[PDB]
This record gives structure tokens, sequence and C-alpha cells, in this order.
């Protein structure tokens, strides 16, 4: 698809130092001849776990779509007819009991990538409305409701190696649109030589909202190759003072079960999905791994001195 054609000490500390309880990598049946890869966060629906998957052949030319799947068994989920959409690395939030949700569309001139944007969706999973668009070229663009009911706006502009996050409050999902993603002003997040994004955002008991993400930077592996390194990474948005707290790196590819990666050079790239609260107190954090799969691994929940998870992501009927 359309990605296809200091943090490095950090990552040593972390693959050092690392707390993983559980790992593997998810089986999903129904799209023989597609890998499934960089899902939306799990959630919830009729009372059954359910993803949004990235779809797509091995060969770096062919194109995304994304399915619905539900969960059948541990770990194992089985596509769910009926449901298809055109877009890359899909992603869902929660606002006002509906749920959000959104992907890369990819424009396509005499058979190359001409532009590509958020579209924005709004339903629940047996009917999803196309209601908005992102900013030209951009993508990595989040949404979550706030602690007073307005809309947090993570934003994402990214042209060659200069790569924020940028985040707006809006009123109401009713405003989302190109020129206010556009303008939203810069975290403090990533540094020079360096992208990234978040993938899940949530709000927290403190008022605070907890991002889940990724961080990304060029490196060599040891034979010397190029390698553009993706890590999971989690951080901390005071939204009224905009600081930035507790940002460390929560997964790398070893966590994850071995796979052979879409191409050569994302061998250490893992693109978070989310994370899912646990019966015993731990999260579960979702990844897309090598651009090929999805994985789990069990870690400690990453927003303990920041507090819990407020609401959640199970989906009511219309
Ligand atoms: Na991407």
């Amino acid at each position: 698809g359309s990605s296809h054609h200091h943090m490095k000490q950090t990552k040593a500390s972390f693959e050092a130092n690392k707390r993983v309880y559980e790992s593997v990598l998810l089986t999903f049946r129904g799209v023989d001849g597609y890998d499934v890869y960089n899902c939306s966060v799990p959630f919830f629906y009729k009372g059954k776990m359910h993803i949004y998957g990235r779809v797509e052949k091995r060969d770096i030319w062919a194109a995304s779509h994304v399915r619905l799947f539900e969960e059948t068994g541990k770990d194992e989920f089985t596509v769910v007819p009926g449901f298809y959409f055109q877009l890359e690395d899909p992603y869902v939030a929660k606002i006002n009991n509906e749920m959000i949700f959104g992907g890369t569309h990819v424009r396509k001139d005499k058979q190359e990538i001409s532009s590509y944007y958020g579209y924005f969706y709004r339903g629940t999973p047996d009917e999803l409305t196309y209601f908005t668009t992102g900013p030209d070229c951009m993508k990595d663009i989040r949404v979550l409701q706030l602690q007073d009911g307005r809309l947090g706006v993570f934003s994402r502009p990214r042209v060659g190696c200069r790569a924020s996050i940028g985040f707006v409050i809006l009123n109401s999902i009713d405003e989302l649109g190109a020129e206010v993603i556009a303008k939203a002003p810069p975290l403090d997040i990533l540094s020079e030589n360096t992208w990234g994004g978040v993938n899940q955002a949530y709000l927290l008991s403190s008022g605070k909202v907890g991002c889940i993400g990724h961080y990304s930077y060029e490196d060599t592996d040891e034979q010397q190759q190029p390698q553009r390194v993706y890590v999971n990474y989690s951080f901390v948005l005071d939204p009224q003072s905009r600081a930035i707290a507790d940002a460390k790196i929560i997964g790398t590819k070893s966590c994850y079960p071995p796979c052979e990666p879409k191409v050569p050079f994302l061998a250490d790239c893992v693109f978070a999905s989310g994370i899912v609260m646990r019966s015993d107190g731990r999260a579960d954090l979702y990844s897309g791994v090598g651009d090929s799969r999805e994985g789990r691994i069990t870690i400690d929940y990453p927003f303990k001195v920041h507090g819990t998870i407020i609401g959640d992501l199970n989906f009511p009927m219309a």
C-alpha cells in the first residue's frame, strides 16, 4: 500500500528490561490469500468481541480494503460477511454512544497514488455512514470524547522528514473537517528525524488523555541493512496545559511471536492498534506486526499514575 514504495538508546533499554506476560499472533479465517494487519483496537458489539482489519495481498503494489471480524475462538477471528471499505489502517472511537470509524483512502491516477486522506464514518458496525474527510496527504488522525463532552482531535502532519503530532479541541464531531485538522497546533512529542502518530486515545479518570501510538525512525540492523523502526509507544496528554507526561516504549517486534515482515526494511516494525483491559488488571496490547500480521501482548497498564480508563468500546445497537 501507500507506505511500501536518542529513541534508538531508549529502545535498546526497553529490549533489555521489557515485561511481557503473554505473546500471540491472531488467526484470521475467511480471507485466505490476504494478509490481515494494522487492525482497529478490538471492541464489543452484539455481546461479541470484534475487530476491523486491514486486508491486503503480500505484493507491495496490492491495494488494501477493510473488513469486520468477530472473535470465534481465543485469538481467532472470522470475517463477518457484508461490510467492506476501500481503506488502509482502520480505527474506531466511541463519541456520544455512536461509533466513529476511519481509515486512509488512497486516490490513484494512471495506476499511481495522487493523494490520500482520512475518511470518517459514523453509526454502528451494522451501518456506518461516511461524513467527513481530513486534509490532503495526512493520515494518523484520531479522536476521543473528553471529560466535558467535547471532541479531542489528534492530527499528524508529515512532509518528508518533518513530522509532528498536533491536537485541537472541537465542540463536536459535526465540526470535524480538513481545515480544523490542518490548523491543529503541534504537541511536543516527536523529535527531529523521527515520525509517529496516535493510534488509540483514551479518557482517563484524571481528565487526562492516555495515548497508545507508534514512534518511528531510520536505523541500520546488524547486517547493515536499512530498517524503518516502529515501536509501540504510550504517553499522557493534559488537554488544558498540553503537557506530555510518562512517554515510553511499551512494545517492540521482539515482544510478538516471530513472523516475516511485508518488506525487509520492516523487520523491527510494530504499528499499535490499542489496549483492552483484562480480568487480571493488565492490558492486552493489540498491534500490527511487520505490516503482515496482527499480534497481542500482555503488558502492565501503561497509564497507572494518570488514572484508569473512563468509558468503554462496547457499542449499542441503533
Ligand atoms: Na500508515
